[PDB]
C-alpha cells in the first residue's frame, strides 16, 4: 500500500465548497490579519498609537462597511480580532457574517532564520496548529493563512535550495493539518520584490518555487480542490526604476501560474506585495482580460485595499464614513478587475 | 544564477505551434510506431508473416486512406517506416503530407530491467538521441515519442520509488533533447493495467507518477507549451471482472489530470492500453462531455484505431478499401469523441 | 553562491569537543528523559504514584550514584528534572557535575499523526526551539535529544515516503537549530520493533531511513563532527518468536551503519528499544568485538539501564543503595560492552 | 514490499573481493583508458602521430613493465586496448595478468551538454551498457569506469542542481548495471579545477556532490562493498596563483570524504586532475600520514603516472626501457604515498 488514506468525503466537500465560495467571481479576500507589530507600522504611517481600542476601531471600521460582501468573499483575521468585539460591542465575526463574508484566520507564528543561511527564513507554527485549527473553526473561521517568504539575490544564490525546501515543506504540513480540521488552507509562498532583478528573473524563480510547492502539496496528500494559492505577481524588483507595464506583469504572472499550478486548484488570490492600490487593480484586471482561465485569478490584498482607507481615517473617528467609502471604492475596483472589467481610477517562451 | 538558459524564441514558437496543431480540436494521433517485434504480434493475430513488404503494404494502407487528415493530426512512425516507400514507390511521409498529417517518430530504444527490482523497467535511448532527432527532423518528423512503463502491484510495492524516479528522469532528459532539436516531445508514462486493482488505486498511482513526471520536466527546463502528454486512462485493472463505467473512467481520469498537469500543456493524448476500440471512443467522449477543459483531451491510439482495420485486411490485398473504410470509421468516432459528440457504434475526492 | 554560510569555528569546536566527550571510550549515555506520561508507565510497573516528589527521589537516586561518571558520559533529562532539586535540596545538574556527567536535554514536544497516513507520526517541537536551547544551555545542558518514530508494516507500506521525509526534515531542522545554540544534537530516528518482520527487513528499512536522514543533515548544513546518532539496533520484530542471535544483530547493525553513516560523525549511541538489559549489553558487546570502527559504537539506554534499578527500588526509600548498586552493575556492563570486554551477567551482502 | 531485491550473494562476494584487491594497501590504479581523441592530445605534447601502432606500442610499454604489479593493483583500459595485442603479438590483458594486475574497462560514451545549461555535461553510455559489461567480463575485465564532470562557477551558479542530479543519476544507473554483470564500478564524479575559486569553495561543492551521489547509489541499490570512488582531491582552482599546501589539500580532502562517504566503501582512488606528478604523490602521502582511515585512500592516476613516462619515450622505441624506469619510479612513489611513507622526489570546521 503506502499511499495516503482516503480523505473524509464529508470534510472534502466542505473544503471544496468553501474554497469555491472564497474564489467567487467578482470577489476576493480582504487581508486584515496584520499582527501586532505589523499593524503598528501601518498605524505609524498615519500617526496612530497601537492600542487595542484603535485596532478594534479600525477592524470594526473595515468589517462594518455596508455592502462590503458584494466584493469581498472572505476576510483574513489575526487571532486577536477573531475573538474581538467592535467598540459598540459586536463580535468581529458577526460583522463579517452580516455581510456574508467568510472569516479566515492567520495561523503561522511568523519567521525565523534558517541556520547558516544568509538571513533566509523558515515559517514557524506547526506546533499545536491542529489544536488551534479546531478552536478557530469553532470560533467561525473556515479558512486559514500561512505566509512563507523567499528572497531573490543572484549574487548570493537566493533563494537557496534549503529556503525552497523549507518553505515547501512547511506549507504542505500546514495545508494538510488545516484540511484535517475542515479549514481551507491559503498557501502563500511570497517571493519578495527586494532587489533590482528583472521581471524575467522573477518569473524563473516563481516557477521554481511553485513547482516545488505543488510537488510537496501532492506528497503530503493536500486536496487542491479545497485549497487556495496566494502568490506574488511576477514583477520587476522593487529597486528597479522602471515598473513593468501592466501587460508584461499580466503575461508573465499568468504564464508562471499556468506552467506550474494544476487546474484542480479553484483559485489564485494574489498578494499585493507593496504595489500601489491602482497597480494592484490594473495588474489583476489585465490578467483577466486574458481569460477564461483554468482557475479564478483574484486578490487577497492587505495594503492594496487599505492604504487610502487608513489615510482617510487618520485615526479620526469622524472620518469613519469617508474611510469606509474609500474601502468600497477599492473593493469594487478589484472585484471589477477580477472580471476584467475595471476601467481605471484616480508570447514570450 | 544557476537557472536554465533562455530557450530559443524561434525554436519555442515552432514547438508550441506544432504542439497545438497536433492537439487540434476534433483530431488526434494515429500511433503506427509498432517496432518489428510488436508489429509481429499484431500480424500474428491475423495470420500474416512479418516481412518488410507486408509492413510496407499495411503502413501504406493506413496513411494512403483518403480524407484521413480530417480526424488525424499526426501519425507516429517507427524509424523503418519514416524512411520507407509504399509498394507503389511513394515515400510514407509524402502520404502523410498529402493528408496534412504531421509525421512523428518513436525515438526510445525500448525497455530494460532496473537491477534489483522485480522486473521493473527503465526506458533506454538517450545515447545518440540528439543526433537522431536532427536526422529525423530533416526526414520530416516534427514530434517524437518515448514510452516508459510502470506496473501496479500492491503486494510488491509496485511501482517502486526507483521505478518512478527512473521513468521521470528518462522522460525529462528525452523531452529536453527533443525540444533542443525542434521536435515536440510526447511524454508517455504508461501505467499498465496488469492486475486486479481498483480504479481508485489506478487514480492514486497515476497522480503520484504524473506529479513526479511534471516536477522532473520542470527541473530539466522542458517547455510545456511545446510538449504533449500520453497517459493511461484511469481504469480498473485488466484482471477485474467488472470494467468500470465510462462515467467513472471519465471522472477519475480528468480528476487525476487536473490534479497534476499544469494547464500550459496544450494537449493530453491518451493511449488506448488494451481497451476495446469502442471503449476507447466512449471513454474519451465521456471526458469531453465534461468540458471545457484546460487542455485538449484527445487520443494517441494504436490498437484502438487499428484492431478492426487489421481484421478487415487479413493480409488480403483486395480487402484494402474495406480496411481503409474501417480505419475512417474509427478515426471519425474518436475525432467526434474529442469534441464530446460521439453517438456510439457497433464528485469523489 | 547559495551554499551554507561558514559555521562559527568557536561554536564548531565546542560542539565537536563535547560530542567526543559524550562518545568517550568505555562510556555511554543514561537516558533519564522520560516525560511525565512515560515515567508514569515506568512507575506503574512497580506500583509507584507519579508525584513530583517520587520523580525527584528517583532521578536523585540515579544521578547521586557514587562513581557513576566512570561509565556514564552524559545524562539526558526531561525539562522538569533540569530545573529540579533532589529531595535534599541539591540541583540535579549539580549531581551530574559532581560525577563529571554532561547534562543533556530532551527538546522535542512529542508525536502527532501525519494527516492521511495510517497513524504515522511527525515529531513536533521546532517552534521556540532556538529560544529553549539558549535557556537550556544557560541551565547547563550541552547536548539535546529529539525522538522521531517510524514503523515497519509491509502490508501497509510502512514506513511510507511521507513518514521518512517528515522524520528526516524534522531531525535536520532540529539539529541545525541546536548547533546554532551550542548544543550537540542527538539524532534519533527510531524504527520501532512492532511487527513480525525479519531482521533483514529491519536492515533494509534502517538503511533507507538513515540514508534519507544523513542526506537531510547535509542539506541543512549540520556539522556531523558535532552531532551524535541514536538509532535502533537492527533486530527481528518484537512479535517474532525467535530473538535473533547477538552475532546476527551485531552484524546487521554495523553493516547498516557502515553503509549509510559518514565517518566524520563521532558516535552512534544505540537506543535499547524494549530489549532486555542483558541483550542490550551483549548485543553492543558483540558489535565492539568487530572493532575498530570508524565511529564509537556505544549506548544511550533508558529502559536497559533502569529496568532492574526500578524493581530494586520499588518506591521504597530504604532500597536506595541497593537500587544504586544495580544501576552501577548495568552501567559497568555497558561500558565494558562499549569496549567489547563484557563477560556476561545474570558476510551477508 | 517495494525495496530492492536481494543481490546474488555469489556475485556480491566477487565484487567485494575484487574491490578490496583493487584497493590493496601500497597499491593503486593505472588509468590508461584515454580515448582516441584524449590520447591524441597526450601524444601531441611529445610530437607523436596517433596511429594504432603507436598506441599499441605505448600501452605495451606501460603494461609490459617488469614488476609493475608491485604498486599497481589494476589498470583501466579503453575498449580498443582491451582487445589489442602488443606489437610483439601478446594480448594486452595477458601482460596485465602476468603482473597480477586486474584489467578494468572505461564504459562511458563521453559527455553531452545538458540542454539549456551553460555547457554543463551529462555522461552518456547506459544504452547497451549491460550487454557491453558481459562481453568485457568475458574479455577479462573485472571493474569498470564512468567519468562524470562538474564545474565550479559561482557567478553562473555552477554546478547547477540539474548538473548534480544528472551526474548522480547516471553514476548510480551505471553502478548498478555493472554490479549486475559482476564488474566493480568506479564512481567518478570529477569536479574540474577550472576557475579561480578557493579550496574552501571546492570543499563545499565536493561535499554537496558526494552527498547527492551516495544518496543516489543507495536509491539504486548499489553495493558499496563492491564499488570504488574516484573523486577529485579538494584544491584551489587552476587559475589560482597560489597552489594550496599539501597539508591543506590533505585536510580538506579527507574532511570532505569523511563527511559524505559511508565507510562500507572499501576504497577512494583519487584522480590526479592536472596536478603535477609530484604534487599528486605528495598530496596523497599527506592524507595517509593522517591515517588510519575508514577506507583506503589511494590513486587512480592517468597523467600523474604517465607525464614523465611519455616525455622519456618521445615516440622513440629505444627509449622504452628508460620510459619504463620512469613509470616504476612514479608507481613506487604513489604506492609509498598510499602508505604515507613517501619521502619525496625530484581542524577547520
Amino acid at each position: 500500500s503506502g499511499y495516503g488514506l482516503p480523505i473524509s468525503q464529508e470534510v472534502a466537500k466542505e473544503l471544496a465548497e468553501n474554497a469555491r465560495k472564497i474564489a467567487a467571481p467578482g470577489k476576493g479576500i480582504l487581508a486584515a490579519d496584520e499582527s501586532t507589530g505589523t499593524i503598528k507600522k501601518r498605524f505609524d504611517s498615519i500617526g496612530v498609537e497601537n492600542t487595542e481600542a484603535n485596532r478594534a476601531f479600525y477592524r470594526d471600521l473595515l468589517f462594518s462597511t455596508k455592502g462590503l460582501g458584494q466584493y469581498i468573499s472572505g476576510a483574513i483575521l489575526f487571532e486577536e480580532t477573531l475573538y474581538q468585539k467592535s467598540p459598540s460591542g459586536v463580535p468581529m465575526v458577526d460583522l463579517l457574517k452580516a455581510e456574508g463574508i467568510i472569516p479566515g484566520i492567520k495561523v503561522d507564528k511568523g519567521l525565523e532564520t534558517l541556520p547558516l543561511t544568509d538571513d533566509e527564513k523558515a515559517t514557524m507554527g506547526l506546533d499545536g496548529l491542529s489544536e488551534r485549527c479546531k478552536k478557530y473553526y469553532e470560533a467561525g473561521a473556515r479558512f486559514a493563512k500561512w505566509r512563507a517568504v523567499l528572497s531573490i539575490d543572484p549574487a548570493k544564490g537566493k533563494p537557496t535550495n534549503l529556503s525552497i525546501t523549507e518553505v515547501a515543506h512547511g506549507l504542505a504540513r500546514y495545508a494538510a493539518i488545516c484540511q484535517a480540521n475542515r479549514l481551507v488552507p491559503i498557501v502563500e509562498p511570497e517571493i519578495l520584490t527586494d532587489g533590482s532583478h528583472d521581471i524575467t528573473v522573477c518569473a524563473e524563480v516563481t516557477e521554481r518555487v511553485l513547482a516545488a510547492v505543488f510537488k510537496a502539496l501532492n506528497d503530503h496528500h493536500v486536496l487542491l480542490e479545497g485549497a487556495l494559492l496566494k502568490p506574488n505577481m511576477v514583477t520587476h524588483g522593487s529597486d528597479c526604476p522602471k515598473p513593468a507595464s501592466h501587460e508584461e506583469i499580466a503575461f508573465y504572472t499568468v504564464r508562471s501560474l499556468k506552467r506550474t499550478v494544476p487546474p484542480a486548484l479553484p483559485g489564485v488570490m494574489f498578494l499585493s506585495g507593496g504595489q500601489s492600490e491602482e497597480d494592484a487593480s490594473l495588474n489583476l484586471n489585465e490578467m483577466n482580460k486574458m481569460g477564461p482561465h483554468p482557475f479564478q485569478l483574484s486578490f487577497s490584498y492587505g495594503r492594496a485595499l487599505q492604504a487610502s482607507c487608513l489615510k482617510a481615517w487618520k485615526g479620526v473617528p469622524e472620518n469613519k464614513a469617508k474611510a469606509q467609502q474609500v474601502l468600497m471604492e477599492r473593493a469594487r475596483a478589484n472585484g471589477e478587475a477580477q472580471l476584467g472589467k475595471y476601467g481605471g481610477g484616480a508570447y514570450v517562451y
